[PDB]
């Protein structure tokens, strides 16, 4: 298959609408991803999103064409992958990798929220690396605006994936989307060091999320993680988002500024 002066080489991925591909030029031999939707009203707002988006630890959208019934959305191709392949399971990945990873989240995360733009599913699915290894957060399928005209709007909708999903999202009507966001990257961040999910979801009736509540950190994934990242997961992963640390505290946290190597 093709687009215009494209040649659409390999699947990178798929999604529930559409699929991504390896979109390589005939002629100049640049190489991008092109997101391949078919079928109106949600890739609207999506290429909106899209054309915002100007950070170093965030997708590049190049444009977008229409043939016919199907739009291409072209983006900038992350040749090093996903986080997901660099989280070995049950292991997680070395301290030092963890954290700088965690560092380039954050900077696209106050990055999107600046601009008052949550991207509502963040995994290691979605975290993409350069070729030197550096963090850009991919797919905004499911990003909306929640600032606007400096005017907060709190989200209703239910969307993300259960297991990094924030617990107000099942028990509240509203919620304010900025701490759902850090939430997801904590849920990360014990992936990164852990190489394994804590819970199914943040409900009542999930035992291991009552096991984080009353503190039982003698259980997986908690006791593969030392001590200095564990505290700030203690900070991050608490359950009334207003008494949750912000990404301004992150900031000033201790593990999150320790020095590591190897
Ligand atoms: C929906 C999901 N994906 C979300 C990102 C999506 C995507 C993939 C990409 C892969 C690469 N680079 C590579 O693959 C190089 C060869 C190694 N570069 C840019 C990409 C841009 C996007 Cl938007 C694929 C679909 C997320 O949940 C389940 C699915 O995986």
């Amino acid at each position: 298959p093709f687009v215009e002066d494209w040649d659409l080489v390999q699947t990178l991925g798929e999604g529930a609408y559409g699929e991504v591909q390896l979109a390589v030029n005939r002629v100049t031999e640049e190489a991008v991803a092109v997101k391949i939707v078919d079928m109106p009203e949600n890739i609207k707002k999506e290429i909106c999103i899209l054309k915002m988006l100007n950070h170093e630890n965030v997708i590049k959208f190049y444009g977008h064409r229409r043939e016919g019934n199907i739009q291409y959305l072209f983006m900038e191709l992350a040749s090093g992958g996903s986080l997901f392949d660099r989280i070995e399971p049950d292991i997680g990945m070395p301290e030092p990798d963890a954290q700088r990873f965690f560092h380039q989240l954050m900077a696209g995360v106050v990055y999107l929220h600046g601009i008052g733009i949550t991207h509502r599913d963040i995994k290691p699915h979605n975290l993409l690396l350069d070729e030197r290894d550096n963090l850009k957060i991919a797919d905004y399928s499911l990003a909306t605006v929640f600032r606007y005209n400096n005017r907060e709007r709190l989200l209703n909708k239910m969307c993300g994936t259960l297991p990094y999903v924030a617990p107000e999202l099942l028990k509240r009507r509203e919620f304010h989307a900025e701490p759902v966001d850090v939430w997801s990257c904590g849920i990360v961040l014990t992936a990164m060091l852990a190489g394994e999910l804590p819970w199914d979801q943040p409900s009542d009736s999930c035992q291991e999320y009552s096991d984080w509540k009353e503190k039982k950190t003698y259980l997986n994934p908690w006791k593969k993680i030392d001590s200095a990242p564990l505290a700030l997961l203690h900070k991050i992963l608490v359950e009334n988002p207003s008494a949750r640390i912000t990404i301004p505290d992150i900031k000033k946290d201790r593990w999150y500024n320790k020095p590591l190597k190897k």
